[PDB]
């Protein structure tokens, strides 16, 4: 909330600029506006904010002029638009209903599958903003390359997930090797690496060793973030989190299920194969209870402590010559 | 067919390279292969070929080494991948059934809406190929900018079309101003301008006057191409064309309907408002017949002659200092 204020006020500009002497596309543009208003707003904006906070921590207080700052808030919003893009499109693919307690864009009367083209525009906006605000800067190409690669990392990932978890009831697919691989591609690169990485390029730090080291820390934070994300879906107090859960109820390849699958006598595979993915609550319950009887909440605690220790070693070994404050900023947030 | 041979043999490489020491994404990559094989192949490859033919016509026979040529066949394939991307995604949005006489990707058993992520990968491949083959070249950024802008031109366009023509039976929307605007954004930039424009950049011709002039010729060729595309859907002998038509049968904003709407007594608006968009053949027929009784086939002939004259004036006035052979190559094809 120290720099969240200005970030969200700058949105109104993002839209002003994306929406304008080419008269008869005017209507398409109208609709672009509606799209962004509804789909870019209403999150907690952490990823986009990471770019701003990191940019401030990374630069000479000298070279942080109004223009510099203009570009940090933008490239921050470019990340929130990348996300909206995956989110709109995944929500169609998963046949989701709500998101941020609010009806999904594609479920709205009159949108439906038009949401496909809408998502594509969310993505297109990224590269419009980069041209409008950074075409001049030494790191212009680096930012295009980054976003593009982050998109591809993410898409490869979603493909893996879909292949793993048919919305075709199968647990043989749900392995640790595979789960780590899904999380890395689908959530970790775009959620942890993209934003620090963007800030670094903006700072003129483009050595692929520096990035090699930053990615290493960040990708592991990404694993924890998701593994914690999967724990809370079930056991996390829904008021503390802000969501009912459908990890079991929707045949997801959770961390939970992966670890239960690693730790279960055949007689237990069945009770899981019997009620994982069912709509009935009676069924949703007799997995939860199996998880509880495998002390998995306790196995999570064990992983959280290890993970934590490890992030700090990685920060110790690889943050240099960046301020650890970049990493500890994130670590603080995610280890709540 | 003079240079179509090598173009289609080079595909096999395109795939070899897009699909490879990161072991557990291996499956996602498998699937990418399936995606491209099925969706990049089976067209007539005109747009991608335009890049190759234009590259040859545009360069010093000196500077056309194996490497140069390697990059022309690629950036040609980059265009065929852009198209596959719009095509897969539009075919979902339109609830289409077949395409190239062949079941659409999304209708295949096990694909469905996963086709969304599949289309996104088709698009991602463009930028992988550009990095793999051109990162070094002076025009690398120009080609990224071009493709990105061509994507956005196209998406803006599809948005306009969707807004115009709810798959909501309305003719008031179907105007000439609007039709020209749909065709320009949705089909003309990516089909005519992208490929000549790509070849020019590859040739080191990047002046925005040169491109200003090339786009002018090409966008008008784009209008004709589509306007002819809409004529043939109905009256075009389906063996000469290679498609049954559902321009009327699917409430499309055709050239036909636009011109019939411009030329019709109220008593005729009704007969159109009565049977445009109906599945029944009896209904599909009593529009066709209205079109015939408005001598629209004859109005098409009148437009084809004018259009033709005009393309040549535009070529006369704006081709320089490019070989007219670049433009007359296309004009020859499209004016069949
Ligand atoms: C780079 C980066 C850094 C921090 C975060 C955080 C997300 C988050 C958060 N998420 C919400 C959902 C959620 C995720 C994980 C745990 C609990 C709730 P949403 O996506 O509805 O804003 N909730 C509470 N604190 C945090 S911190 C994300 C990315
Ligand atoms: C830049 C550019 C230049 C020429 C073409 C052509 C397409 C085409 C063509 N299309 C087929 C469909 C069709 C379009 C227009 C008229 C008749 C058929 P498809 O997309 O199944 O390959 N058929 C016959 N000749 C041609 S020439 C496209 C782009
Ligand atoms: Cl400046
Ligand atoms: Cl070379």
């Amino acid at each position: 909330a120290q720099e969240k204020q200005d970030f969200v006020q700058h949105f109104s500009q993002i839209v002003r600029v994306l929406t304008e002497g080419h008269p008869e596309i005017g209507d398409a543009i109208a609709r672009l506006k509606e799209v962004l208003e509804y789909n870019a707003i209403g999150g907690k904006y952490n990823r986009g904010l990471t770019v701003v906070v990191a940019f401030r921590e990374l630069v000479e207080p000298r070279k942080q002029d109004a223009d510099s700052l203009q570009r940090a808030w933008t490239v921050g919003w470019c990340v929130e638009l990348l996300q909206a893009f995956f989110l709109v499109a995944d929500d169609i693919m998963d046949s989701s209903l709500t998101r941020r307690g609010q009806i999904c864009w594609y479920q709205k009367p009159g949108v439906g599958l038009d949401a496909i083209n809408d998502a594509n525009l969310l993505e297109a906006c990224i590269y419009r903003l980069l041209k409008l605000y950074c075409r001049e800067q030494p790191y212009y190409l680096n930012l295009i390359e980054l976003f593009l690669q982050s998109s591809y990392q993410t898409e490869i990932g979603q493909t893996l997930d879909l292949l793993t978890a048919p919305q075709n009831v199968d647990l043989v697919r749900f392995t640790e090797k595979r789960y780590k691989s899904i999380v890395k591609y689908k959530t970790a690169f775009y959620s942890f690496y993209l934003p620090i990485a963007a800030a670094m390029y903006m700072a003129g730090i483009d050595g692929e060793k520096e990035h090699a080291n930053a990615k290493k820390i960040l990708l592991e934070m990404g694993e924890f973030f998701q593994i914690q994300d999967d724990y809370l879906d079930l056991f996390g107090d829904p008021s503390v989190t802000g969501k009912i859960g459908t990890d079991i109820q929707d045949n997801k390849c959770s961390w939970l299920v992966v670890q239960c699958l690693q730790r279960a006598t055949p007689e237990q595979y069945q009770i899981l194969k019997e009620n994982y993915g069912q709509k009935e609550a009676e069924k949703v319950a007799r997995v939860k209870a199996l998880y509880e009887e495998l002390d998995l909440p306790a196995v999570f605690l064990q992983y959280e402590e290890d993970s934590y220790s490890h992030i700090m070693a990685l920060i110790e070994q690889y943050a240099a010559p960046l301020p650890p404050a970049v990493f500890l900023g994130l670590a603080r947030k995610i280890y709540k």
